[PDB]
């Protein structure tokens, strides 16, 4: 809508107190114009219509309990905006600083959040599972990184290129929450998952096989639940990807860490470079060492490390 940029102040999914860009006409929206084209965050009022409703506020304070998870897809969709501009040059999803919308309280209960083609969608959860799904800073980046993914690789979501699309989401998702700096950890999802169940997570990105997830190749799911698993064998790239940054043993195999900002440039390279609709794990790792030795060359440390965490995740 056309208005006067404002700045309102409201509570999260967490409890915790923001400040919000906000948009003044007669009410107050939930539109950032701050951030390139925009990001607008929506009501869906528990039904399955996208996007909803343009979220309108009387009085630009955000402090009622069905506020919270509209503060946060909204806060988080900035954080994660900001971590693209800052750290890697690219404006917004499509590079071309497009819109970036969110809808909240999507259906009832509903245990999930996604990236629909278009904009962020997110549920409540059921408060047993879930609670409202925005408020994980990692949830909202990796959802995000969904839109980039489909503007650059466009890795299709079935098999190991899908598993490949779920690792950039969970590695960039871990990256987001990282820059943001709050508790930061290498779980998915684990501030909104299970609220009677803590020290728990959706996934590890650090031990995959913790939450049944494969760690090794050897382990990879065939079958074909989860779209041929993307959701299962994104373990064991995210394995890799934590290799890379943190180093470590596994199953005999030493990685030599070169840590997070490398990480993230690396597979940035590669998911904007390199990596195309049908690429699988092994064409995964050659963009990954392609990148590296882009950025540091080939007899560099950084390209000897991302052999040795795909050697030790028994991708050739
Ligand atoms: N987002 C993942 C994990 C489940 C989250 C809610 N059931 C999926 O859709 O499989
Ligand atoms: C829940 C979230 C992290 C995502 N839609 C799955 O995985
Ligand atoms: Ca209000
Ligand atoms: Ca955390
Ligand atoms: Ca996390
Ligand atoms: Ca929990
Ligand atoms: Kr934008
Ligand atoms: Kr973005
Ligand atoms: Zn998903
Ligand atoms: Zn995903």
């Amino acid at each position: 809508i056309t208005g006067t940029s404002t700045v309102g102040v409201g509570r999260g999914v967490l409890g915790d107190q923001k400040n919000i860009n906000t948009t003044y006409s007669t009410y107050y929206y939930l539109q950032d114009n701050t951030r390139g084209n925009g990001i607008f965050t929506y009501d869906a009022k528990y039904r399955t219509t996208l996007p909803g409703s343009l979220w309108a506020d009387a009085d630009n304070q955000f402090f009622a309990s069905y506020d919270a998870p509209a503060v946060d897809a909204h806060y988080y969709a900035g954080v994660t905006y900001d971590y693209y501009k800052n750290v890697h040059n690219r404006l917004s999803y499509d590079g071309n600083n497009a819109a970036i919308r969110s809808s909240v309280h999507y259906s009832q209960g509903y245990n999930n959040a996604f990236w629909n083609g278009s904009q962020m969608v997110y549920g409540d959860g059921d408060g047993q599972t879930f609670i409202p799904l925005s408020g994980g800073i990692d949830v909202v980046a990796h959802e995000l990184t969904h839109a980039v993914t489909d503007y650059t690789a466009g890795l299709i979501y079935q098999n190991e290129s899908g598993a490949i699309n779920e690792a950039i989401s969970d590695i960039f998702g871990t990256l987001v929450e990282f820059y943001a700096n709050k508790n930061p950890d290498w779980e998915i999802g684990e501030d909104v998952y299970t609220p009677g169940i803590s020290g728990d997570s959706l996934r590890s990105m650090s031990d995959p096989a913790k939450y049944g997830d494969p760690d090794h190749y050897s382990k990879r799911y065939t079958g074909t639940q989860d779209n041929g698993g993307v959701h299962i064998n994104s373990g064991i790239i995210n394995k890799a990807a934590y290799l890379i940054s943190q180093g470590g043993t596994h199953y005999g195999v030493s990685v030599v860490g070169i840590g997070r900002d490398k990480l993230g440039k690396i597979f940035y390279r590669a998911l904007t470079q390199y990596l195309t609709p049908t690429s699988n794990f092994s064409q995964l790792r050659a963009a990954a060492v392609q990148s590296a030795t882009d950025l540091y060359g080939s007899t560099s440390q950084e390209v000897a490390s991302v052999k040795q965490a795909f050697d030790a995740v028994g991708v050739k």
